[PDB]
Formats: C-alpha cells, sequence, structure tokens
C-alpha cells in the first residue's frame, strides 16, 4: 500500500518495449502509456484507469512537461522520473553493460572469501578493474576513475570504508538481476534473516553446514515463497543451478549457509 517507486532496472524493462530499436527515445505522445506500464508494474493488483494515469503521470514532472509530447531522450525521462542512485545506475549500465554475473560472483569471492557480504571499500577501483577483465571489456583510465568515484557516492555514504554486495551487485546490466530479486527496506533485511535462520535450521538435519538437493530445493521454496510470493513452479531450477553456479565453491552440489545468505541479500555472521 506504500508508495513504490520505479528503480533503474524496472525503468529499462518498460522503456525497451517502447524503444526496441534502442534509439534512446520514445514518442512524447506516448508518455501516457509509459506510465500505465509503470503503474501496473509497481502496483500489480491495482486496476488502473485513464484518469489515474494522468494524475500520476502529471505529478512526475512540471506542468510544462505534461504537455511535452515531443521526443524525449532516455536521459530526459529518467531525469524527470528516477532518483539519483537509480538514475546513475541507468546511465552507467547503458554506457558499460556488465551483464555477466558468473564472473561477478567469482570476483566477489576473491575480495570476500568468507562470504561476509561486504568488500573493503579500499578495494573498489581494484575490484572494478577485475570485473571489466572478466567481461574482457576495456575502458579509458578516466572513465574507470569517474565510475569508481561516482559509486563511492551512493554505496559508501556512511563512509565506513565498506561497500555491501546488495549495492554493488546492482551495477550489473541485467533486465532481471540474478540477485536483485529481494526486498531491500528497513527491517526487510532483518525479518528475511530470522526466517532464513529457522529455515536453514530445518532442512540441515545432520547439522553439517550445507544443504544438498531436496534440502536445497525445500529451502528455496520455503524461502522464496515468502520473500517474493506468486512465483512459478519451474521457476526454481535456474534458482537451484544459479546457486552451485554463482555460489558454492567445490563441485560438491552442496550450498554452504554463508554462500546461500549472500544471494538472499542477507549475511551469515559466523
Amino acid at each position: 500500500s506504500a508508495f513504490a517507486n520505479l528503480d533503474a532496472a524496472g525503468f529499462l524493462q518498460i522503456w525497451q518495449h517502447f524503444d526496441a530499436d534502442d534509439n534512446g527515445y520514445i514518442e512524447g505522445k506516448e508518455l501516457d502509456d509509459f506510465f500505465r506500464h509503470m503503474l501496473k508494474k509497481l502496483q500489480p493488483k491495482d486496476k488502473i484507469t485513464d484518469e489515474r494515469v494522468q494524475q500520476i503521470k502529471k505529478s512526475f514532472m512540471s506542468a510544462y512537461d505534461a504537455t511535452f509530447d515531443g521526443r524525449l531522450q532516455i536521459e530526459e525521462l529518467a531525469n524527470m522520473i528516477l532518483p539519483q542512485e537509480e538514475n546513475f545506475l541507468l546511465i552507467f549500465r547503458r554506457e558499460a553493460p556488465l551483464d555477466n554475473s558468473v564472473e561477478f560472483m567469482k570476483i566477489w569471492r576473491k575480495y570476500d572469501a568468507d562470504s561476509s557480504g561486504y568488500i573493503s571499500a579500499a578495494e573498489l577501483k581494484n575490484f572494478l578493474k577485475d570485473l571489466f577483465l572478466q567481461h574482457k571489456k576495456k575502458i579509458p583510465p578516466n572513465k574507470l576513475d569517474e565510475y569508481t568515484d561516482a559509486m563511492m557516492k551512493i554505496f559508501d555514504k556512511n563512509k565506513d570504508g565498506r561497500l555491501d554486495l546488495n549495492d554493488l551487485a546492482r551495477i550489473l546490466a541485467l533486465q532481471e538481476n540474478f540477485l536483485l530479486q529481494f526486498k531491500m527496506d528497513a527491517s526487510s533485511q532483518v525479518e528475511r534473516k530470522r526466517d532464513f535462520e529457522k529455515i536453514f535450521a530445518h532442512y540441515d538435519v545432520s547439522r553439517t553446514g550445507a544443504l544438498e538437493g531436496p534440502e536445497v530445493d525445500g529451502f528455496v521454496k520455503d524461502m522464496m515463497e515468502l520473500v517474493r510470493p506468486s512465483i512459478s513452479g519451474g521457476d526454481l531450477d535456474k534458482f537451484r543451478e544459479c546457486l552451485l553456479t554463482h555460489c558454492d565453491m567445490n563441485k560438491d552440489g552442496k550450498i554452504q549457509k554463508s554462500e546461500l545468505a549472500l544471494c538472499l541479500g542477507l549475511k551469515h555472521k559466523p
């Protein structure tokens, strides 16, 4: 029921429907329909009307812009709709599509071998160098600088010297981010843990330290079902492969508790 704003990832998903050619614009007379998609994405159960689209659409920009039916460049609509963090993430991903999580995980493992869920902020630029390499991608030294320094802005404000996986994972250019699938609010990173703790407790009957197979499957359904309900059936497989794909170390087929915590936005403090 709370106000729910469109993030950079969502903004792109809807945008692409209108700019499949990726010219970077959409007809300005189509801003009314761009909002119906937004409203339907944010409030999935709401029954949207034409009147509502106008009321919401308008509240999002100047009275003047409301009449702006001309060509709107992607940066313009994003500037009129997305907050900074999600905004900068939109521009960064567009100029540096880094849509390879397989290697993100690997690079994350290097700077966070115990899967605490954080990397020392001192390793940022070093980190951004490796990520581009696994993507075999090269950029100018300055752009790397700007990016490194721009990210410290939205990920290290507390300036406590540490960046969190829940933030850095967001720089990836993935329509549906392998990880960014969970709630990220106040107690949302709390409640999810308690339920994560008891749920990891149940399945690991032998009390070893890792779940394998049915245990991993049972956890998943008895985890995600409550994280983000109304999920498909076959929509647990890639969830189960992505694990031993982007988490566990050896090919044991087991899923360690700490590795598992990472993907949940949570963090297992041993």
